[PDB]
């Protein structure tokens, strides 16, 4: 019962471990990362693109500020970022994987073909990153924050 929004409805992605939201911006560098929940800046907002055909069941994550979609990959560095193209690459496509107990209202964002999960944390850099999906930590959990 994690609500997943339709296309066109905007949200921010809050991390359980970091209490911050993902940003995707034009400038300054870096162009992706984490920023303060309280700011509610446009570059914290995203909407989903629903995958079809080979990406049926997966979602791309499109920035309101830049129009680009998030990627999560290995082994090419850097491991996370944004790019043009509305999900033209396999690493733009995420599975939403709900947690349990205290994470029942959160989920991982797993990019299945590279086998990575997004990370949002405060204890180690990079603060916004990814991790092999097979090894689970609390800081891979996110929740949609809507207006
Ligand atoms: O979904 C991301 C795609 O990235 C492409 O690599 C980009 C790269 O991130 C950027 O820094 C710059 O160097 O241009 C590259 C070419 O667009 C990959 O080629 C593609 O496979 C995806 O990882
Ligand atoms: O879920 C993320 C986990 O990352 C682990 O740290 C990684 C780090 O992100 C990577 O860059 C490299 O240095 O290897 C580390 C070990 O796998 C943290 O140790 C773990 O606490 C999580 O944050």
């Amino acid at each position: 019962d994690i609500y997943i929004p339709p296309e066109g409805l905007y949200f921010r992605l809050l991390g359980f471990a970091s209490r911050q939201v993902i940003f995707a911006r034009n400038s300054p560098s870096p162009d992706v990362g984490l920023s303060p929940v309280n700011d509610q800046a446009t570059d914290q907002y995203f909407s989903l693109i629903y995958g079809t055909g080979e990406h049926a069941g997966l979602y791309a994550i499109k920035s309101k500020a830049t129009g680009k979609v998030l990627f999560s990959r290995r082994p090419a560095e850097p491991y996370v970022g944004q790019i043009d193209g509305d999900g033209r690459y396999p690493d733009n496509w995420f599975k939403i994987e709900p947690g349990k107990t205290y994470l029942s209202k959160y989920f991982r964002l797993v990019q299945p073909s590279t086998g990575t999960a997004l990370v949002s944390r405060t204890h180690l850099q990079p603060y916004f990153w990814n991790h092999p999906q097979t090894e689970v930590f609390d800081d891979q959990y996110f929740t949609f924050l809507f207006e």
